[PDB]
């Protein structure tokens, strides 16, 4: 039941100083700590995607590289998770992250993914996301991380068997979607996945119209790519990363 419904246009914007995360689970207070890790570089070129379904395949699969910075200004219900893998078919393993109103399901199986995968609400059905899922080796259900104008930031890394997800929710006063300043991303989950990830894709939710089988919709999200970079992070009195300098400039 794979159907091509999403067309996507893309523009390019500046990351400013977004994308800093806590590199470890160690409390540091009132110090300057220099760490070398996969960070999103300051003032880097970040791709802004507008995905439109109006009521052919024009929604290609993005590369993953060394890790992905994801951002969205959209509401919590439109973007509902992500797809990670290499071939995205039944011959290789894949990771599916699906959020809904009550919880989040993170599940690694052998999914036969559709060319334009989307979660459709009517209750929610995943029959348009994939046609089959066999030999499934990981499942993890927990409290959701897309909850409620509001900028939502995620960092995905795939390092030595662990899929690390970092997140942050920042209330941005109505204006430019990518704001100035710092908002460090707290460690959200470390998943013992152990799979090869070279490509990734965003999952959107589409509503049936009941009036053009699906309601017309748009979703805007920012994707940037992490690079091995040395950062100097400032930890303040309460342990929060309030500032950083990227050592290339
Ligand atoms: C949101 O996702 C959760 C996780 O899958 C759903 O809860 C499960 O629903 C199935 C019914 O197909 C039950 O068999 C499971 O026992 C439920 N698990 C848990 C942990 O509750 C939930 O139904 C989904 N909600 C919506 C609106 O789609
Ligand atoms: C971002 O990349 C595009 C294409 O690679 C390029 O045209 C544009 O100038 C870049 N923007 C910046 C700020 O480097
Ligand atoms: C994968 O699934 C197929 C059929 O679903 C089965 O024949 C095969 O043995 C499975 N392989 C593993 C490693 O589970
Ligand atoms: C990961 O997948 C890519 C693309 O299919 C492949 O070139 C690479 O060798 C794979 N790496 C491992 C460790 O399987
Ligand atoms: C840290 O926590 C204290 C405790 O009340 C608070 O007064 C202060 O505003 C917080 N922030 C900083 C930057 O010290």
């Amino acid at each position: 039941q794979c159907v091509n419904l999403i067309t996507r246009t893309q523009s390019y914007t500046n990351s400013f100083t977004r994308g800093v995360y806590y590199p470890d689970k160690v409390f540091r207070s009132s110090v300057l700590h220099s760490t070398q890790d996969l960070f999103l570089p300051f003032f880097s070129n970040v791709t802004w995607f507008h995905a439109i379904h109006v009521s052919r395949f024009d929604n290609p699969v993005l590369p993953f590289n060394d890790g992905v910075y994801f951002a969205s200004t959209e509401k919590s219900n439109i973007i509902r998770g992500w797809i990670f893998g290499t071939t995205l078919d039944s011959k290789t393993q894949s990771l599916l992250i699906v959020n809904n109103a009550t919880n989040v399901v993170i599940k690694v199986c052998e999914f036969q993914f559709c060319n334009d995968p989307f979660l459709d609400v009517y209750m929610e059905s995943e029959f348009r996301v994939y046609s089959s899922a066999n030999n499934c080796t990981f499942e993890y259900v927990s409290q959701p991380f897309l909850m409620d104008k509001n900028l939502r930031e995620f960092v995905f890394k795939n390092i030595d068997g662990y899929f690390k997800i970092y997140s942050k929710h920042t209330p941005i006063n109505l204006g430019r979607d990518l704001p100035q300043g710092f908002s460090a991303l707290e460690p959200l989950v470390d998943l013992p996945i152990g799979i090869n990830i070279t490509r990734f894709q965003t999952l959107l939710a589409l509503h049936r119209s009941y009036l053009s089988g699906w309601t017309a919709g748009a979703a805007a999200y920012y994707v940037g790519y992490l690079q091995p970079r040395t950062f100097l992070l400032k930890y303040n009195e309460n342990g929060t990363i309030t500032d950083a300098v990227d050592c290339a400039l």
